[PDB]
């Protein structure tokens, strides 16, 4: 009749629990049916207390056991897939991660579900699935294909078929079969550089041991205020590269709200330097030259969508949010009382960095600024991973 | 009784046909180098295909007894200088493939395809080879080193069987126990390849057709057409306009500088895994012993006749490049007399080519250095790919 998967997205931020369902397969479409957000931080902030991953799953996972059909649960495959804040935490200590994949594993395996395994995925396949999703939900493999561009907390893909294929760097390509048609995409996750990563190293690189524990920062709003603990920041590898020695123990940002110092100071945070191939991205990592157009999705459709909201063309975006980050962080508050004030301290610096990202890293500059677009959900999934990752793990 | 296979071997540099021969018990009963470069050399000469695998094909027919020629299998599988081919052109790799097909289909034998296998087939079959061989398949297993002209493959069993990277990852069953081997091919890291990249890397518009170059004799010459060299996908990453058709190599003998030209190559600055080989791919910590074979036993054997016939620590095997890089081209011509000045002329930058990938992209460094073996026949059967081949293509590899 119908069958039911269970995908849950631990990503660096929050984990996503994804209920899909389609009908059992006939010799005569897979939709998501519904989604829970996981209480709490992404599970590598579980690391010395994995004795309490199993309570941290438990709304979400009896969510799923309410939602699903006591009958039809014994037969459902559950999976958990980590991506860049899970290799991250591997890179600090292979053993901690190990251990925060064992305790989901035991959680997840005590559920009346077909328990088919928690891994970190990486990330050529944390991009091709998220091209499978939005391609598939487009209906394009039944021609050309749209190209993926996703943004996280911790790291950041660019997924699509290039016009020509090349040896250039083959570690960059993936080839793979749907419905008889083979594709070769080009794809390639750049860790550190989702949204949050950055700001990371962003204020690693520009903390002064002069300052008395202040920095002043343009990517923030006039008056906001925010104080950092020197441990948090250096304790991520992203900012191991800026590491010194500082006389306090923790610093106060303090916005200025000015965008074009904004996109100054981001952009050094990019290396253009080297570039051992015909041309690049950012960090001597090879890109083929653009082609098609482009699904943007996660943080790239949560932080554009919220400056679409508020108006469309780079010249418009680029201007909606100069005026935006030079609101006095009170002003900001009152207008949009109702957001969580973790997102809305933000958004100058996301959509900066986006803005970044897109225009100089990946060089969507001028006519391609058309070719992207900005997307949450497809008939009713959402963008992302997990759809695709579901159609492979069904055989599919 | 007494069952034969045919399996040509069409590798970048050359074409080798194998005949096995059965009732760990199959086992080579003859080789034959085909004379020529590798097969994807005659992509628009096809029809020169047929006289290229005559010799080696007249041998099989020879060796074979009539009574059994026609229950005889015939393979070929094509590796890296056939998928470079397949990149420049699926339409001439295609064409080179049905030219071999038509000629070795009038022989004979049962004609079972001519095909390109994949790197992870190419990397696990040598595995096979090398275990059934050393009967390690009756316990520990020795891990696989392959070089060639074109790619070159690492695969071994890792003490953690979930790997960080899974599309590295085989899973199998064989002779009772169950195996996950971790295996990479690298394209345009063969030793060949290799030295397209690096030559294509260092020539500059300033060069004015002269490179001189330290991982070749003082005295050695080498003419290198610029088309040609920007003929491999190898290359495409650093092409640049030249106003010269061709440039002269002028050796000057440094390993030092040469060792250094080498490691531009490779690109290993990022790593998202817990350690990789080179180019952001997964390595597991190395794990147990390595038979090291083809190109890496060719080239090593050649170097460990100046070591007291004994492969030694990298500190002396690094020592013995250095001097050799020094000589001058005709002492080394002289004092090698019966090389072939076509190897010989390749062995300072091969050796170099070979101690720099082992030590800094595969990792082997210091403790881990003599776990490597290098090896060209286990009990007079050749180490590479082509007898695993056999033993999944005639299923003889029970689980
Ligand atoms: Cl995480
Ligand atoms: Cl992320
Ligand atoms: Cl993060
Ligand atoms: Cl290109
Ligand atoms: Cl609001
Ligand atoms: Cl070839
Ligand atoms: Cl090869
Ligand atoms: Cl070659
Ligand atoms: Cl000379
Ligand atoms: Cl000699
Ligand atoms: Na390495």
């Amino acid at each position: 009749n119908v069958k039911y998967g269970i995908v849950l997205d631990a990503g660096s931020s929050h984990t996503n629990l994804y209920i899909y369902k389609w009908p059992a397969e006939k010799e005569n479409v897979v939709q998501q049916l519904e989604e829970c957000q996981v209480k709490g931080p992404g599970i590598s902030k579980y690391a010395q207390k994995t004795d309490e991953i199993a309570a941290y799953l438990a709304e979400c996972m009896k969510m799923s056991t309410e939602r699903i059909p006591a009958s039809k649960q014994h037969q459902t495959p559950v999976y958990l897939g980590a991506t860049a804040g899970m290799r991250l935490l591997r890179m600090e200590s292979k053993q901690s991660a190990d251990e925060v994949l064992a305790a989901v594993s035991r959680s997840l395996k005590s559920y009346p579900f077909d328990f088919q395994g928690a891994k970190i995925i990486t990330g050529q396949e944390e991009g091709a699935y998220g091209w499978i999703t939005i391609n598939y939900l487009l209906g394009r493999f039944k021609g050309s294909t749209f190209g993926a561009l996703d943004l996280g907390g911790s790291s950041t893909q660019i997924t699509f078929v290039p016009l020509n294929s090349t040896l250039e760097a083959p570690e960059t390509s993936l080839q793979f079969r749907l419905y008889g048609t083979d594709y070769t995409v080009y794809t390639h996750s750049f860790l550190c550089y989702g949204k949050d990563q950055a700001l990371w190293q962003k204020l690693a690189q520009d903390i002064q041991v002069s300052s008395g524990g202040i920095l002043k920062d343009p990517c923030f709003y006039p008056g906001y205020k925010k104080v950092v603990n020197v441990s948090e920041l250096y304790g991520t590898p992203c900012t191991k590269r800026f590491e010194k020695k500082l006389p306090f123990n923790q610093f106060q940002v303090q916005g200025t709200g000015d965008y074009e110092q904004c996109h100054q100071s981001i952009l050094k945070i990019f290396n253009n330097s080297h570039c051992p191939y015909s041309q690049c991205a950012f960090n001597g990592v090879f890109l083929p030259p653009l082609q098609g157009s482009f699904g943007a999705f996660s943080a790239f459709y949560f932080v554009m969508d919220f400056f679409k909201k508020m108006a469309s063309s780079q010249e418009k975006m680029t201007e909606i949010t100069k005026n935006f980050c030079s609101k006095p962080w009170e002003e900001v508050k009152a207008s949009y009382p109702t957001v969580k004030e973790k997102y809305l301290s933000e958004y100058c610096f996301s959509g900066t960095y986006i803005l970044s990202l897109l225009l100089q890293g990946y060089n969507f500059t001028g006519t391609s600024w058309d070719q992207i677009h900005f997307m949450g959900k497809i008939k009713d999934s959402n963008a992302g991973w997990t759809l695709g990752y579901m159609l492979n793990l069904t055989n599919m």
